[PDB]
Order: structure tokens, then sequence, then C-alpha cells
């Protein structure tokens, strides 16, 4: 079978703009080459997603069914790992004075906050525990081990002038993981107040991140890689460390194109089809409308060589009011009579689909 390249055009679709003569960037813009794929191809709307949650959907994972919760997507967004079973939180560096916590952001200091990180990163039997530091204040704790639950309650207790609270379960199946989870920031709160970071803090007088408060509890549910649940070698040309997670979690090989650089994607999106069956493309859009439409044109540049290559791939191109504009082209298809690539034209096309349906449509084609 052929070779399946999906390529998603991240913030396209965005109102027609006075600027542009009353045209959407997307109509305004020069783009041959994605006009070539219309009009050698089939053309529609995409709605996605029913009543994040989107890549998934295109991966053939359907969000209801495998969304993996706010923690674990805290933890994906700073570049961590998480696995099936694994337990996420949202957490923030805080300050606590004499068991109140004062301020839930010690006071957004960040300088440090790596090595605080590195210092609450350890086991306790059974358990593992990984924090890495954001943004400021922000963490993410990725805890590992047996019969973990999300049947527990947050220690952020949401508002300054209260103590950390003592993590509850909040039904039967959390008990056990309540237990560990308080086991665990007692040692958080030790290894922070006695740390030479906060210290130095406490000596020039920062507020301390002397206390981890943790806040969303989610357990990861079982996710089948990308070869058990669509029977491909798949991978990810892509730049966002929660995609790069997101892609590692399904268990496709990441590319991180260093970079514009549309050209290098698309390039190496390209030599990819001799290794695996699928590679999903991300790129970013991301100003006024005269930008917007020029990044359009850029990306149209850089998309010359699918032009060449249908005898051996599927080509797919979308974006991420609501409805996307989408296109399939491979070499024997039958275009469905619309010319152009956008939100107007395109909603001429044979295809009123959703995301969901995406991977289906790619399966066909490509045989």
């Amino acid at each position: 079978m052929k070779s399946i390249i999906l390529i998603v055009l991240d913030g396209l679709g965005d109102r027609p703009g006075s600027d542009l003569q009353n045209r959407t960037p997307l109509q305004a813009a020069f783009r041959p080459n994605l006009n070539w794929l219309a009009s050698h191809g089939i053309n529609g709307i995409m709605h996605p997603i029913s009543p994040d949650t989107s890549h998934m959907s295109l991966l053939g994972y359907d969000p209801k069914v495998y969304y993996p919760g706010r923690g674990p997507f805290e933890a994906l967004g700073l570049g961590m790992d998480i696995r099936p079973g694994d337990l996420a939180f949202r957490a923030n560096f805080a300050t606590n004075r004499d068991g109140v916590i004062v301020d839930r952001r010690a006071g957004r200091e960040n300088k440090g906050n790596e090595e605080l990180a590195d210092a609450i990163s350890l086991d306790m039997g059974e358990y593992s525990f990984r924090v890495k530091s954001g943004v400021e204040h922000r963490a993410a704790l990725v805890v590992s081990g047996p019969d973990l639950s999300d049947m527990i309650g947050d220690s952020d207790p949401h508002r300054e002038g209260l103590p950390p609270e003592k993590i509850r379960p909040t039904d039967p199946s959390g008990d056990r993981t309540a237990e560990v989870m308080n086991a665990y920031l007692e040692e958080a709160r030790r290894i922070l107040s006695d740390h030479r970071v906060n210290k130095e803090r406490v000596k020039n007088g920062r507020l301390p991140g002397n206390e981890l408060l943790v806040r969303s509890a989610g357990k990861v549910p079982a996710i089948p890689s990308f070869t058990e649940k669509n029977r491909m070698k798949g991978a990810c040309v892509v730049g966002s460390p929660w995609l790069k997670g997101l892609c590692r979690l399904l268990r496709m090989d990441v590319f991180d194109v260093p970079g514009s650089n549309y050209r290098g994607k698309i390039e190496k999106a390209v030599d990819l089809t001799s290794s695996h069956d699928f590679v999903l493309v991300n790129i970013k859009a991301t100003g006024n409308y005269p930008l917007k439409r020029d990044v359009i044109e850029d990306i149209d540049r850089a998309m010359e060589p699918l032009k060449s290559i249908g005898d051996h791939a599927v080509i797919c191109v979308t974006g991420d009011g609501d409805p996307v504009p989408i296109v399939f082209y491979t070499d024997g298809v039958m275009n469905d009579g619309v010319h152009l690539f956008d939100e107007l034209s395109s909603a001429s096309g044979s295809l009123r689909i959703t995301s969901y349906n995406v991977m289906d449509i790619l399966m066909q084609l490509a045989g």
C-alpha cells in the first residue's frame, strides 16, 4: 500500500478581513500548490469533534474514550513522559510559612525551580515520582506504580490562608493512593524547605518554593500504540512539546526539524514515506492579516514536492465558526469539481466529514 501524509495547518481558517478586500488569508494567498492538490483531489469541509481533543481524533483515537486528562496533559506540555496507568497532576511551587500556604505561587519565582523539581523526583517503594518545572510557579507531577487511582482530592487548598490539604480518597478505590501521596508530599516539603535554592531565596527576601501544591489528579487510561490501533508504522514531524509527547505516548517516532523552515518539515516528511506508513506533519501559521496571508504563501511554497509523490503516497491537508477546509490527493483520484483550497471553495467539495473520518478515508485511498 501507499504511504500516507497528514498535514495539519495549525490556526488556518480565519474570518473575512477588510484588509484583504473581504477575504480570509487563505483566499487571499497565492497558493498554486494547495490549489493543485484541490484541483486533482477530493475536497470538503471537516467539522472537528462533537460535544487537546483534535490531533488525537485525526490519529484515530476517540477522545471521549482516550483523553488522558488535564493532569497528564500538563506533563506532556512540559516534554514529560507518561504511560497508561500513570497518575499525573498539575502542580505549583508554593510558600508554606508555619503550616499555612501564604502564596500558592511562591511569588511566581522561577530561578532554581528545575533544581527544585529535580530534588523531588525520587522513589518510595514501588512508586516513583517525577516532577518537571514550567513557566513561573508551574509544574507537573507524574506518578508511576501499581493500582493508582484518580479518585482522590487536591492538596491545593485553592486560596492563600489555608494549610495544604491532606489527600482524601473520593471513593474507595482511592485509599491506598491517598496514603502514598501524603507520604510523598511530606517528603517533598522537607527536601524543599531544606534545599540550597530556598535558603538563598529566604536570605535574599525572595519567596521560597518550600511546598508543592498538587491539583487535578488524572490516571492515564489504556492507550493502544499507533501500530496496535491502526496497523501502521507511524511518525510525527512536530515541534510542540505536547505533540512530541502525544506521539511518544503512542510510540510513533518523533522528528524535530530545526527552524519558518516549512520546507524542511515537508521535505523530511516526504523522506519518511520510505521508512514509515504514516506521517503526521504539524505546521504553525502563528499579527495582522497581510502577514497571515504571507505565511500561508510561504507554506504553499514549501509544499511543492507533494505534487510529485501521489504515485506512492496519499496527501492530506487540513486545518484545526468552527469547520475547516480539507483536501485528499492521491494519484488515482477523481476530482470532485472544486479547484481552489479555501474556506469557501472547499465548501463545494463532496466531503462533509469530521476529524474522526479522516483516518478511514486515508486507509481507503492508499489501498
